[PDB]
C-alpha cells in the first residue's frame, strides 16, 4: 500500500491501493488479531 493533479492522482492511487484490500476483510482480521 505504499501541483493540484499530481496531489489528486495519488490521492486516488492510494485509495484504490487501499480498497484492494479492505474490500476483502482486513480491518476485522486486524482487530481480531
Amino acid at each position: 500500500c505504499h501541483s493540484f493533479e499530481e496531489k489528486e492522482m495519488e490521492k486516488q492511487r492510494l485509495l484504490y491501493q487501499q480498497a484492494r484490500l479492505h474490500n476483502r476483510g482486513a480491518a476485522e482480521m486486524v482487530l481480531q488479531m
